[PDB]
């Protein structure tokens, strides 16, 4: 009798359920929270709007929140990141989900509205779980009355956290948020090792190209850039790295990479003459990891080696100037989320043309677009933090506080290190690792409790 | 024309000068500071007490301070870390230096005193550069009147910073200090990549042991532990990692290491029954990296595989219970800083005994004891921060300020991120790396200045 | 009106053609032969029975053989290795092909018969291209008269060559063969680096398991074992290696792997008491690479850690005792070529049972069964050797020769080193690599020609 | 007492003996032969002329030969490769040895003659152990009557085997020889992994340069070139590889290296204009590994980046045109075996000249000249083959055979694979590895004995 959903094929639910059962055995921290908190039901009464990639891993996150007492309405934060068997299994469980792989931009917006509205009217939501900030901005711009009764936002990714901090700076953030990205068991696990696992994964599934012996250029060397560069280098690629941050560039040099710039002397003056055409003429694969705009621009695309692969693993697809390629070049679909971009003109192409580029996921997040994103055992850390962040903000009950009390708690904060450590401990135990217990003398020698926390907040790991 | 020094062999000065000239070509950030601030002469009047490993790298640091206007009196912070040709070259340049490789503990204390006192009476020092805090504590415990004329302390390493913070929280810190260690171009360069370069280097010079295919156990996975594990793994060792911090252990698992404890279930009950004898019976090499006490204890040493190598790369030698071995086991010197510890007895050993351990540098920090420590191009980052930290505190002139302003500036702080980035930039240029310059639109997009700083202070890299 | 084929779905032909166009640009050695030999038509009159994995890469091989003048009738040598879009593209080109992914065993035997028979009568073939030797043995055991007109066999893989050598020493081999496997551009490219690329690829596609931090056991350390071990180790797995060959075990040790046996002291007495249960109880992934029988036996499977992944990348599925699992344990299909094997027994599994193993491709070649096998740029080397071998034996015309001179040519040979090098050179050029030309003085100095061959036949590379 | 020796410092004997006792525990194959054969005395009556690097490892080899019953007279095959404490320890055991680190070329020849002659007349030698072929050449050209009574030669290295085969081809080889180099436990252990261990080791001891993030060019990708490339890559260097063998170049590409040539298009046109100056102007370190002549020629040396390090790890120094640098450029000794080559003129140099190269070991093999060569556990394999080869040829008694029998046995051969495997087995056991024993069914399946040999002679490993 349940119809409050829209997925690609509900008959895929049994397959999704089999994969959810597997993923549970791969996510000990998330399943540890399920057992620890099921009796006390900390999310009883919570009504969570969720917008994050509708994968098998998100499925385990959704059912954990529900198991702790929440009701949810869910959509994906990307048009290509949904796993249809995951969405089908969630909808089969009676959970409102509006997501499928290959949405159009209009369908993407429609799916978010379907979570916001129930039976044509605003849902009685009181919590928000977001990845990238799209759902968060729509609520602020269009549904401010709903935010009055929402207790908090838990944001997954670097880009979303940037947008939250902009709203806080401008005095336009309406409810407090927890920066889930900057838990060490998120940023230094998800962003880095997740992309290490899934970047070459997506490139292989999309192209089946040998990577060993070829030239790669990674734009950026943050957490995603670090993991992305290792994903290619461990496959045998000759990887060069571009960065605007000299500290990250220093790490790239020390990690054994040649730090280069697409522009002569690193100065992009807007002309084709500032492009290091000799450098780009050798690159077989360029990956953007910056969260910035136009870091693989039109003039870089013009100068790339013939038949090079172009992909983005940053959150939004404007890191590559795909708009330029649509306006000027002919797109030939090899298969879903794999396109040959013929640089010979806009209208038509010789099917045996050799002057083309291969674009993955149409410039969207390549790991989730052409593969399945991060593996369950890595997302275990990010999503255990998500559950702890939902519990924390829901227990605070910001929406119920008076005006003078709301003002003292309107912030974008991170979880305490003690909880960060406790998530990490379950992850380590999941590998069969054994952490040593400090003796009382040792604990006093380095000035910490035997239980932790073991590092000051300034520690960078 | 100069006789206020004490080195092992002044005839080594020409050799040391030849290596100093090479090291300058390997330290562009430090030498870059030398030229930029040369005419300004910002350290004129500075009289710096310096206590840090008297290596060739420290030699370039000393002559950078002198070139900027400073007068110094120097000693080493470790008995085995001095390079005798470096100390000879410094002494030959008319700089008071009291350091040589192979000091006794008595001679170690005498060397720090020869810097503190000039011609029988206390020097009119006004600045302090320290590595580990031994000189800092002597000043506070034995020469507190000299601290009245001292403007600040610049501390190199993790252990010294811990001691600085303890004095601050007890109200005993007499002068402000700069945590040079927690610059990213220090901790995430020196502590990590330095030990990656110099750990296997020191193990090779001491034993010439093949490392590939053997079993290692690294105690600790902080910055030193991360670099030490990679030093051994990149040589092909099978590395297991012990940690008390679950977050660091999580990093170790994701980095591809098995996380183990020397104690069953990680619980040391002080008894041999708690030792995982099967695990330690397979370890060919153990390395301590914790900055903690007794992390390789007497019971672990008894259970270690025969002929296993024992060494420490933390700052102080008490990470290993060498006192137990001195009390109970016979020591056979193979060569300087290499001993066979025969577990068959104290008062004699069969020349062909098979039941022994190999101890490097008598438990003192092994990279400087059995090799030359970190390479010049890495210490470039650390010591560019040291010079900047000295310039900062000396310009503050804390000692000449009223009491109301003294208590306001009495702190242990780090250099601004902007200087951290400018140090990193010179290091990248030294590799031939080219950093990209943000366009104005990109800088506005991510909310930074084109000049930087490029990261929020919370960023962990 | 061409209907002489059987594929899964001919409407996939255009997709396959798009991927064949890309594959051609990834296979410069194969496409170089196609253009070097097109006008000469060296395979005019050749009628080739081909039996090898019907992949995109095989498609480029087939169309190369056709472009040089040959007629072919093709099947796949494995029930799971066909790429249906590749089979469709070939069938759409008017080429008899009988292959689809997911054949039953009876359909597999039927497909080879459809190549052997045209219109119910034995085809007038004169060449054989084989991978594994199944087609070769059927011709010898069932169609011997057909071998009177066959000029030669070109065998792709290690297992197939073993079978050819057994027939040669028994005097049952009726036509000469070329050992394509033992070209250096095959065995030391395909067998090693191919599995390096495609082993972790298949495991990710089948399970999406995180590999970093988990425990793997690779049975065997030949060419396939070496590449498989590197596939897992580069992902951060802790890899242990098993071997019966001490020389190969020595290489594993030096490469940084712990060498272990599933049996106590390496002695398999057939009892569970000989299984090293403590070792296998920690293994998350076992991979067989031996070409031998029952190297992952029933008692090993009983002792494996719960939820461990089991797969074989050797040629035949009897490396793992899947017959035991099919007889005693309950199989739950997750998706095609992914089965959970519940060790709770044979009569009903619980969907939430935790005591299962995950078997990939039902024990068949996992890289081809769960992914797409080796990438085009690697198969370029193997299939360029295939073309040269087919040319060589077809030119010899063994079947049209005197009996005395036929006996002089009945042999299992490898291609000459000069052609091996010429294949490698085109692969090197495909990477943009530039080899150096020896000067005549240098060529004399080492006793070679400037043109090569550069190594004696004893050289092992 | 005993005076039949010449070494640097006899008082180093005790230190050398302590390191010999350690090395015995690192060489289980060599010590296993000592244990297995001591009672049989297989070398009773053997009188071995030995010319090979007088290291600690050669010391264990010498004492194993003596322990099996032989007498020896020894010299080093390189002027810089002797460890003076090893030579002193051997002389102190009453064994004739003529070697010291830092010989002149004239002293090198004198040392070899001191082994050949005892008390001014030819020694009653009957066996030869050689590394490089210098001793072999002198006997053929100057002492042919001694070769009448010599039963054979055991040659260690690739360059020496080449010289043997030249003499055999020309009919000038007077006694049979065993190619020790081409045992797999030699060439694929010593040549590869030995240089992996000792190349970066020697570069660090000589220069203490940071290697990570810098540019290397390895000339050659044979066994030594493969090991040398890994030695630099595992340290974080950006390694480019040069080769003339396209098969070896193919392996470099697949191993993740860019394959380049010092000459434009790989062609030397006899002028500086054919030098890729852009490439060489970026190289921080060049290593020659070829066994060829002038692979780092004068014009390459002129175009190398300022302050680049230049070293050779081939057997002979003529891989680098050191003669050109001697004639044209000023040499400044940094320290023993480390020279700055000032490219500003032959006359003199400014101490602060930036235009110099750093040459290690004056172009002689750098691992032995600037460090200690391969570690004991690797040399265990090579030198166990040496002992077995000495036994095999001494037992054959070629010198006592009639002319007609000599003709049937005058050859350059390798040890049988069975012995190669038994050497490997002891090396594997030294790591704690456990080799699996084949079942009788498994042995029959792959067609080998359960005892081995396990591979055909064609197998390349
Ligand atoms: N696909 C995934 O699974 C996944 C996971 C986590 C984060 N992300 C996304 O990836 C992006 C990066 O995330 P992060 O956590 O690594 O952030 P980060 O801030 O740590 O790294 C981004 C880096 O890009 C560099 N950069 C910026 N502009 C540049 C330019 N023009 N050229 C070169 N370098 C430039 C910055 O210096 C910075 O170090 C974000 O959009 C984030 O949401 C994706
Ligand atoms: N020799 C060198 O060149 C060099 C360079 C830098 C720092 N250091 C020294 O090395 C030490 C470590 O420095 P760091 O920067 O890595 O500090 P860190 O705090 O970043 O790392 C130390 C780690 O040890 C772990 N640890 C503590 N007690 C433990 C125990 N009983 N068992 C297992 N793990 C345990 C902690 O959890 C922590 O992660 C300090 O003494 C520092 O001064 C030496
Ligand atoms: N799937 C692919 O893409 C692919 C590619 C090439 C070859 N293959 C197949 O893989 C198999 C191996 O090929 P290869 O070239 O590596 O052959 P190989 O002879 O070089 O290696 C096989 C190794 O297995 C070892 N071995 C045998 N029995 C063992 C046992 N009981 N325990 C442990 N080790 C044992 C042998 O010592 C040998 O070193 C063959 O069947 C071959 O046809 C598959
Ligand atoms: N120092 C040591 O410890 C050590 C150990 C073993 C061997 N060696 C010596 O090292 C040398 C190489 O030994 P190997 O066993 O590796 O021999 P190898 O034949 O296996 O490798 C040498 C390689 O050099 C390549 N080459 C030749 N001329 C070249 C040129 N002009 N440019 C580029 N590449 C070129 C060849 O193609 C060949 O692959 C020999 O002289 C040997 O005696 C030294
Ligand atoms: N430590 C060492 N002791 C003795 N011989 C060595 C050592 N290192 C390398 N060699 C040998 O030197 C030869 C090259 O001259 C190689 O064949 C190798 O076996
Ligand atoms: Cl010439
Ligand atoms: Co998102
Ligand atoms: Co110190
Ligand atoms: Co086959
Ligand atoms: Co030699
Ligand atoms: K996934
Ligand atoms: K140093
Ligand atoms: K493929
Ligand atoms: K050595």
């Amino acid at each position: 009798g349940f119809t409050d959903y829209k997925v690609a094929d509900i008959t895929l639910a049994a397959w999704g359920r089999r994969e959810l059962i597997i993923a549970e055995s791969e996510m000990p921290a998330l399943m540890g929270l399920r057992r620890k908190y099921a009796g006390q039901q900390p999310l009883k009464g919570a009504k969570i709007l969720g917008c994050i990639h509708m994968t098998i891993q998100t499925g385990v996150l959704i059912e954990t929140l529900v198991a702790l007492g929440a009701e949810v309405r869910w959509s994906s934060c990307n048009i290509f990141s949904t796993q249809d068997q995951a969405a089908a299994a969630i909808a089969a469980a009676g959970i409102p989900v509006f997501a499928w792989k290959g949405e159009t931009e209009e369908e993407y917006e429609w799916c978010i509205e379907q979570t916001i509205l129930k039976d044509g009217q605003p849902w009685d939501a009181n919590m928000v779980l977001d990845d990238g900030g799209d759902l968060t901005e729509i609520l602020h711009k269009k549904y401010p009355q709903m935010l009055e009764r929402i207790h908090g936002i838990t944001e997954e990714t670097t880009t979303g956290v940037h947008r939250l901090l902009d709203m806080l700076k401008n005095g336009t953030l309406k409810v407090p948020a927890i920066n889930v990205n900057d838990s060490v068991t998120k940023s230094k696990n998800d962003n880095k090792y997740g992309c290490r696992h899934s970047l070459n994964d997506a490139i292989k599934r999309g192209t089946d190209h040998l990577l060993s012996g070829k030239q790669a250029l990674v734009i950026g060397y943050g957490d995603v850039g670090k993991g992305s560069s290792q994903s290619l280098r461990q496959e045998g690629m000759i990887v060069k790295v571009a960065e605007v941050d000299p500290i990250c560039a220093m790490q790239a040099c020390m990690d054994g990479f040649e730090v280069v710039s697409p522009y002569k002397n690193g100065i992009n003056d807007g002309t084709e003459a500032s492009i290091d055409a000799a450098l780009l003429g050798k690159i077989d694969l360029i990956v953007t990891t910056t969260g910035n705009v136009n870091v693989c621009d039109a003039n870089m695309l013009k100068a790339l080696k013939k038949r090079a692969v172009v992909c983005n693993i940053g959150h939004f697809d404007n890191e590559i100037d795909t708009a330029f390629m649509r306006k000027n070049w002919a797109w030939e679909e090899v298969k879903p989320q794999v396109h040959k971009i013929h640089r010979t003109g806009k209208d038509g192409f010789d099917a045996h043309n050799d002057d083309y580029l291969i674009l993955l996921a149409e410039g969207r997040l390549v790991n989730l677009g052409n593969a399945t994103g991060h593996p369950s055992r890595i997302m275990d850390g990010s999503f255990a933090n998500q559950v702890l962040a939902q519990i924390h903000l829901f227990e605070q009950k910001y929406a119920d506080l008076p005006a003078a009390e709301k003002a003292k708690r309107l912030s974008v904060e991170v979880l305490p290190k003690k909880l960060d450590e406790e998530v990490a401990l379950e992850m380590v135990k999941g590998f069969g690792g054994v952490v040593t217990q400090l003796t009382p003398k040792q604990a006093e020698y380095i000035g910490v409790s035997v239980e932790g926390p073991f590092k000051p907040d300034t520690y960078r790991y």
